[PDB]
């Protein structure tokens, strides 16, 4: 009875979600600035009762959506994500992701008034990165994930597949302050912020050969002066910084700090670097919890592939270090299909993109129903994550 | 006798006009080829005096040369003409009496030039600060324009009243790198990264430093950096300054910073660009004769010539001395803690004693024109000593 | 009815003559083409049964070529004497064993050779361990010596008994710069600095590193950087090394540092020299059916043959193996826990289980080139792959 | 005076013995704090005149204080000796004069010390082409030696004769990073590079060179950068020279070189030394009135002295001006066209002119040693002149 109320739910209004997703397809917002597209998923939820916090850990665009039944029982937690990439507007298929997690929970919300327990949405701005990027690590920090005991969410990818391991990531500034001068008649009385920054470079170019082969460390300069008549006495840098894990990052960053800060010492100049966005952390995988997706993946019509699908790098990975969380993919074309292109825009805004969100908002739906339902499949999952944590 | 008193007495009659002029340009600082309103209200006030008028000189649209010639025989006195400011600062170099002050001095000089004989020519001369297509007169002498004229002269208001002071030689330059993007975690081993480029080009003129001459600088800034921090760099653009005591040694400069651009490129394997983004400024050969002429007159009308180490300059009006004896003197305009390019000297520029050296410097080149024009002597002396001194 | 047993009767019956011949090279050891007691040694224990021999090999004074003919059609088996020692720690890699167990080996089937038809030739192989002219193996390939030879045999001392495994590709290189000296002081406007040309040209290798293949090396110290603090250097010099995995791929990376090094000169208006100190290592070219003789023969001898990932080596065995099929196993001499160039592996290359493992490797060795010559279906197939996968 | 005449003779009637002196030490010339047969030669010359001789001085076994002292009250006049070689070039300096002058003046005046009272002292001062542990008159100054001195005499072979020239405060500093090693190949991620702290601290160097006063210098050149290509090197060593108008200056300019090191090491995680191979040198401190001294006595003896510029010097007798009035004349042995440090001024300091120079050197210092004693006026003036000048 539990399952067919749910199911019937999603399939008979299937057509209303999916024109949600192509709605916000066609608005692509970038990350911190998808006011469309978060009230859009707002309305739905608030449309089936839904709780509504708003402004999350600093993310104006983001929200708790929260439907409790009044029962003890597990609280399930869709991610809904909605950003798009500069030039390529929702060339990650990010329309397909906020709205599959929201049509689940709200197929699930269907019978959590009978089975007990709690259905949550969060919806997490800016996970493709940048200032004051990565939302869902921001939550985690904030303690807004003591909510919900489980993280679930689909991806939309080549293939359908169980989730993919994932790295740690800073996004750094680097800046320098020095002291101006005419640089013909008196550098002399000049720190030389400029220098500062090439030293800074050189010092980076040498750390490679000492660094892991799984890490990388690249950058821009974004300031490089103004005007060549005048000693700079500011310029600015943007790097990235990745390791496999958190604990490794952590010293690698603090080597580049220290570059940076030999650099400064050099040339007289002072020195700010830091984190523009909370950092990306490395996925911790339930594999019981994506066995159950994958079982639900294939009853509806799925081939799950066990293959190496690479590394991922998403903030998602902050959740699965609080709780079992999973990052799967579900196939939306062509296994040509590749992230961030044209022809992954082109895809998310397809039939078989569409059938993908409806098959997502399904399979997550039925997880939440089986975790809430089922008290040994859900203490395996929740033992087995904090053993593995 | 009495054309020496027709000058004057057309200047000082009615000066308060062309301080007028000054003071509305002052107003209305424009950049270097952005003088619309500098250039109309002199061209103006020539065309009223019935100089005829040329616009739009050496790909200058905001040059022009206003030409009153009486049909006789004689030289031709040129008068230099600015009216450029300065960024965020707005005419602290004092141009809005540089160009009055040429102006009214051809006025002045016009006057009395169909008595006389010979030609007066004012010379309009946008963006002697430099930048893009900067230096007007640099692209003047060029294109040839500098053949109208047989003598040079102009004032620059300063901390004092001295003699033309030596000129240093100057390139504006211009360094790009092209490259290959790509993704920097995924595949930098299939890019070609301009950054890079760009970095071991600042490595090397670092270096070069060490073995260039003690009067020679280079200095630059990186305008274009990269723009994603995950991507490679296939673009970087910076802007550098050479600086020497002559072209013949700058020439040289500039080339070992074109090799060090070259190799910075081979060592990348990017491809570049380096050239001059303006004409390119050069040294000040001194008539000294010409410049006692000025000395002359400008005790006559009650300056004390100062005669003390002024240090160089770095000035457009240098390339015009390789062609004709010309002058770049100054005229007290305040203190003499009075430095160029601040807010103290824009200020300066527009004070009573600003507008008193105005006057007293076309005063000063009204009369040397005369002198050069109607003393054969004194003007054969002073282009034969300028010719055994570039010759 | 077999020729088989000749072989192993002559290896085992006088085997204490060789393992003396193996510890007289080991408490001598001599660094790459310095070995003369070790060549020597070798040379009169092959004119002692007959081998014909030429000494001198491709510009290598320490090399040699070991020749036994029968006369009859057949193939010409080859067998590798390595016997350079390290600088400080004198044959922590065994190569004592190898060059023993080789002309072992050889003489094992040289007593047999008569009669199944063919020939028997040691290549006596200076300096695999590298340095400024080292790498004997490269030169031979390169001077055409390895014509005179159809197979490449050859076993290594290890941790323990495997087949060949996959090896590098290696350039070992000069950098030097050269300027124009002055007073740093008085007149530094008159110099060509050849030391900013050398910090111009280590930047750039920094800067290569981020855009070069992840399984790639460059690595490099600066032997001359000027010697008075008051004169601008004339001249630098730099050693480098260069690793790939091919040596398509290392010519390419080694250009790019050619070009470093070119822009460096060009930034400083010097001049410089850039190349190659040692002819060069190239990557194995591997064919497992020989390799499978070599298997079937350790077993026969009593080896256990171990097949896991014992990691990249880097030897001029590998530039041999693009010429003919060549293999470079190891054998093993003692416990798992040793590892190669070390002061517990020297003493392991004179203990009694290295000993054993000279006579078993001499014995798999003189084996397999019985098969070969005797057998030409496992001849021609092992030609024939080795010809397909190059 | 019968004195003066004394002193003459004294140095005329046995010239040669002195000339020959110069010409042995020129055979065989020795680098600093290696100069033996030098040091030994002019000892026992000294020895044989009745000096008392004290050998090793604040840390240099080939120094010397050889005193003549009369027991009567009156100013000790110091003669600077000087004995040292370069390398690869012999007596390009023309030392073997400088010594054997100071040697020969200190024993004219020695004839005439107990009818004139006060004391003659020779100072013998190795190493003042500096390296390590050079530059013996700094090591002096440092030591106390300069109290038993109350003037320094001395002279210098030249292109020319000159009084004291400025000169320049140097610093030879060695500089080195200490890291970890590791297999480059395979464990490059556990070494700490030593290289890498060098090139960083030599490219940290060459960008200071654009913000270093333009009487300022820095060079230097790695002495140890690695040794195996294949290890990561956990030392590199370099070294350098510092230099600028005033020791003041110097040390705000080396202490900047120490911190480009300090950051190299931060960089790159190593550990690192900077620090001095010697004594430092200090800039001249000029006294004008024992210059006008020697001046009077270099005319008397054949001396044209020329009033030009001649540059700066850089020398380790500056340090002795800071305590006592000193000189660093030069005196001409040659062409116009000599120049410091080179072949032919080798051959100049053994040629005819070069030994007449060092006899006439002699005899001025003899002969200013003289009235320092005697006249106590012109004593007092030059004590007086330097002590307000110093400060
Ligand atoms: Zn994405
Ligand atoms: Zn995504
Ligand atoms: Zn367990
Ligand atoms: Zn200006
Ligand atoms: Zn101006
Ligand atoms: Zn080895
Ligand atoms: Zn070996
Ligand atoms: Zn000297
Ligand atoms: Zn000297």
């Amino acid at each position: 009875g539990e399952k067919q109320q749910i199911l019937d739910y999603i399939e008979t209004n299937k057509y209303s979600y999916i024109e949600i997703s192509h709605r916000i397809h066609e608005r692509p917002e970038l990350g911190n600035e998808e006011i469309f597209a978060s009230r859009t998923l707002i309305d739905r939820l608030k449309e089936h009762d839904f709780e509504i916090e708003t402004e999350i850990a600093g993310h104006a665009t983001g929200f708790i959506a929260t439907y409790d039944s009044g029962l003890d029982g597990p609280a399930i937690g869709f991610l809904a994500e909605y950003d798009a990439l500069p030039g390529l507007g929702h060339a990650c298929g990010h329309n397909i992701i906020g709205t599959a997690s929201v049509l689940g929970a709200i197929g699930l919300k269907q019978v959590i008034d009978q089975i007990g327990g709690k259905v949550v949405v969060l919806g997490c701005p800016a996970e493709e990165g940048g200032e004051n990027g990565s939302a869902k690590a921001s939550y985690v920090k904030a303690g807004v994930i003591d909510q919900i005991d489980i993280a679930l969410m689909i991806h939309p990818g080549n293939e359908t597949y169980k989730t993919i391991d994932t790295l740690a990531v800073d996004v750094l500034d680097v800046k320098f302050y020095g002291k101006s001068a005419h640089a013909s008649e008196n550098a002399d009385e000049a720190l030389n912020a400029l220098d500062a920054m090439i030293s800074y470079f050189n010092g980076v170019a040498q750390l490679r050969q000492h660094i892991k082969k799984d890490q990388r460390v690249h950058g821009v300069i974004l300031d490089g002066g103004k005007a060549a008549n005048i000693i700079p006495d500011y310029t600015h840098a943007r790097f990235y910084t990745r390791a496999m894990t958190r604990k490794e990052l952590d010293i690698l960053t603090e080597k580049v700090n220290q570059i940076a800060r030999g650099a400064a010492i050099q040339t007289g100049c002072d020195y700010e670097f830091g984190p523009i966005q909370n950092g990306v952390n490395e996925f911790i995988k339930t594999p019981k919890l994506d066995d159950l997706f994958a079982k639900y993946a294939e009853e509806v019509g799925e081939a799950v592939i066990d293959d190496d699908f690479g590394y991922g790098s998403t903030d998602t990975g902050n959740v699965s270090h609080v709780v079992p969380t999973i990052h799967p993919h579900i196939k939306i074309g062509s296994r040509n299909l590749v992230g961030h292109t044209h022809r992954f825009r082109e895809a998310a805004a397809s039939v078989h993109g569409d059938e993908a969100l409806i098959k997502g908002a399904k399979i997550m739906a039925l997880m939440g129903l089986e975790l809430i339902t089922n008290q040994d499949v859900y203490q395996d999952i929740i033992e087995e994550h904090a053993h593995l944590k």
